[PDB]
């Protein structure tokens, strides 16, 4: 996260970190069994990481938990990066308390100007290369569909929707990936992609979960 806050410890309680001897992408925890990421996060041995602020530090209330199976959604595309969403199931059940717990999925979808809350252990730096110890946070608005097509012609999919501010500063970045954007108690969308970070014009991308409600239901009752 560039232009962000340090959270404070266990203050989003649904943040994940996947990790594979690093820590890779972030995820939301959406039930005690089952956690939802970026499709291009995917890769073999992923074990989620729960109730954790410093990454490199076991403070206590962390759970770490193997990812059983990761369901990556049959129609993503790589190249454009549509329908970027993935279901990880946890080998075991997670314990549910203050610092742990899961975040619900909206019933609608959210419209223009509606200010959320983006989370991550990315890159901090727009101009290098700075990964944090500890949870950052940024407050940001959800722009118009206009705003965002303009910002990327011929690229911005119905599944998509942009986030940020346009005079740069204050941006998700690489590491944030698959991270929640939670605006008031829903998760509406996953970090996805964009052009560079903070940069002007060129706000992030993220991943429309409103559109993925019914899938995401659909696949979990049946595995
Ligand atoms: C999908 C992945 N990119 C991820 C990615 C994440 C966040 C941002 C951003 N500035 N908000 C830009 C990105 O390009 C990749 O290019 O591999
Ligand atoms: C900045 C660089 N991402 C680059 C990038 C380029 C194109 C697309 C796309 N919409 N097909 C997505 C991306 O995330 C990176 O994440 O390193
Ligand atoms: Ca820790
Ligand atoms: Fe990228």
């Amino acid at each position: 996260i560039v232009g962000g806050y340090t959270c404070g410890a266990n203050t989003v309680p649904y943040q994940v970190s996947l990790n594979s001897g690093y820590h890779f992408c972030g995820g939301s925890l959406i039930n005690s069994q089952w956690v939802v990421s970026a499709a291009h996060c995917y890769k073999s041995g992923i074990q989620v990481r729960l109730g954790e602020d410093n990454i490199n530090v076991v403070e206590g209330n962390e759970q770490f938990i193997s990812a059983s199976k990761s369901i990556v959604h049959p129609s993503y595309n790589s190249n454009t990066l549509n329908n970027d969403i993935m279901l990880i199931k946890l080998k075991s059940a997670a314990s549910l308390n203050s610092r742990v717990a899961s975040i619900s999925l909206p019933t609608s979808c959210a419209s223009a100007g509606t200010q959320c809350l983006i989370s991550g252990w990315g890159n901090t730096k727009s101009s290098g290369t700075s990964y944090p110890d500890v949870l950052k946070c940024l407050k940001a608005p959800i722009l118009s569909d206009s705003s965002c097509k303009s910002a990327y012609p011929g690229q911005i999919t119905s599944n998509m929707f942009c986030a940020g501010y346009l005079e740069g500063g204050k941006d998700s970045c690489q590491g944030d990936s698959g991270g929640p954007v939670v605006c008031s108690g829903k998760l509406q969308g996953i970090v996805s992609w964009g052009s560079g970070c903070a940069q002007k014009n060129k706000p992030g991308v993220y991943t429309k979960v409103c559109n993925y409600v019914s899938w995401i239901k659909q696949t979990i009752a049946s595995n």
